[PDB]
């Protein structure tokens, strides 16, 4: 029950990350790791699928 | 299992977005909501230790 929240919570952080432009991602001291990871979890999500 | 490769990701995505310094957060067009949910995933990691 409370893992399932926390997932929903994470994939809501995902979700806006994912929404980010790059013009405004650039801008961040992290840019290049989390554009990274928004495009792992997006070949990850899709690779789960049956 | 490739779940905990996605959960992992996720975090990772989770654990960048924390870090954000907040004078480049207040750059994002999504810093309201980014700022909401970075503490509500705080108070649910905090939540689920027993």
């Amino acid at each position: 029950h409370m893992e399932q929240q926390l997932y929903a919570v994470m994939d809501d952080i995902c979700k806006l990350v994912d929404a980010i432009p790059l013009h405004e991602l650039e801008m961040l001291s992290c840019a290049k790791e989390l554009l990274l990871q928004r495009g792992l979890r997006r070949k990850l999500l899709a690779n789960a699928v049956d």
